[PDB]
């Protein structure tokens, strides 16, 4: 029933920058929230700050009733919040199993036998089961995000936080990343996804949010903001993305 995520007046300096300027967003358990924008909108910085890796001035930001703010919460917030991001963030002298099943044996005290049945069940799910074996500098950058992926999952997270995984991702490798944020996107998981992929957004999300100079300028259902723009800064974006 209540927003998973709230936030509010979510003021963000950078220097002399001011680059979000007091956001309000909710988002409800379950939700699929995508989260699109011209470069420098501050919507990177935005879902960053949802598991604390960029410290605001102003505003609340708040993850299943925790204060993202509050030091106390952290290592909550690391278990019920999974992340992935442009760069994969693997570790180069543990295997791919080894990556995976890091987490849930250190943090949830998972035995090895448990965690890395885990671990294998979601590398096949995301289409890598004959990887884990392997370091992650035999693995293409396709396969290194899904391994991000299934490390994330692995914690059994309510909430997965995407910021453009694809985006510095080779063009053979988007779509096999895409796959599997669709296949999660027919779950229950709520989930946050910044990015450029358009058919993805519209495809997916519950929700589409259009961020411009640091603010929040048009929200709507992806079918309301894909045909019937409502703000010229989103026709204007959307006219040129959609080329």
């Amino acid at each position: 029933m209540e927003p998973i995520i709230r936030i509010r007046n979510l003021h963000k300096w950078f220097g002399p920058l001011h680059v979000l300027k007091g956001i309000h967003l909710e988002v409800a358990p379950g939700e699929k929230l995508v989260i699109i924008g011209p470069s420098g909108s501050g919507k990177s910085t935005l879902i960053r700050t949802i598991n604390r890796l960029e410290d605001f001035q102003e505003g609340e930001v708040v993850v299943d009733g925790l204060s993202v703010k509050d030091d106390r919460a952290l290592r909550e917030i690391r278990r019920e919040v999974g992340m992935v991001f442009q760069q994969f963030n693997l570790f180069p002298h543990m295997t791919v199993l080894e990556n995976v099943t890091l987490a849930p044996m250190r943090v949830r005290r998972w035995p090895r036998e448990k965690a890395e049945k885990k671990a294998l069940e979601l590398l096949e799910r995301v289409g890598i089961l004959d990887q884990a074996r392997k370091y992650p500098a035999q693995l293409s950058g396709g396969q290194q995000q899904r391994v991000a992926i299934a490390r994330a999952l692995a914690m059994e997270p309510k909430i997965m936080l995407f910021d453009e995984p694809t985006s510095a991702l080779d063009p053979e490798m988007v779509g096999e990343v895409l796959d599997v944020m669709r296949d999660l996107a027919q779950g229950g998981m709520t989930m946050v996804v910044v990015t450029h992929e358009m058919g993805f957004a519209r495809e997916v999300a519950d929700r589409v949010v259009f961020m411009d100079g640091g603010q929040i300028v048009e929200e709507g259902r992806p079918e309301e903001i894909f045909t019937r723009p409502k703000e010229e800064r989103t026709r204007s974006f959307l006219q040129r993305v959609l080329h």
